[PDB]
């Protein structure tokens, strides 16, 4: 029953591989369909093309800026900023796919997906999907960070969209 989404990652406008997310619609309803809308564009907006703009190896890769593309824009489909729905789901580990805000209940459309156990986020960030398939396209995209965020290649949502 919950979504599945992918994201196809590009490095310079070479393919680079697949990545697939179950989204916890059944736990965080609002969340994962901001997200699943942005990733079909069936809005008129959405993930398509926009990058990832900071990259930090060993704690995550943050994307969803597809207005400034630098991590100081985006926007949900229900407007500018929503609120927080819940913290049910905790950041567990590798894989988990959370909300990027600027304080309580801004959340847009930008996001991470982390690469490690960050548990001083819990109660902070929405967490919300999962890697599926392609962690290591994940692993793969770490190669391209630094320690303060810059990457030193474009990495790039080629094509994404829903696969169930």
């Amino acid at each position: 029953v919950n979504p599945t989404v992918f994201f196809d990652i590009a490095v310079d406008g070479e393919p680079l591989g697949r990545v697939s997310f179950e989204l916890f619609a059944d736990k965080v309803p609002k969340t994962a369909e901001n997200f699943r809308a942005l990733s079909t564009g069936e809005k008129g907006f959405g993930y398509k093309g926009s990058c990832f703009h900071r990259i930090i190896p060993g704690f995550m890769c943050q994307g969803g800026d597809f207005t400034r593309h630098n991590g100081t824009g985006g926007k949900s489909i229900y407007g500018e900023k929503f609120e927080d729905e819940n913290f049910i789901l905790k950041h567990t580990g590798p894989g988990i796919l959370s909300m990027a805000n600027a304080g309580p209940n801004t959340n847009g459309s930008q996001f991470f997906i982390c690469t490690a156990k960050t548990e001083w986020l819990d109660g902070k960030h929405v967490v919300f999907g999962k890697v599926k398939e392609g962690m290591n396209i994940v692993e793969a995209m770490e190669r391209f960070g630094s320690r303060n965020g810059k990457t030193s290649k474009k990495i790039t949502i080629a094509d994404c969209g829903q696969l169930e």
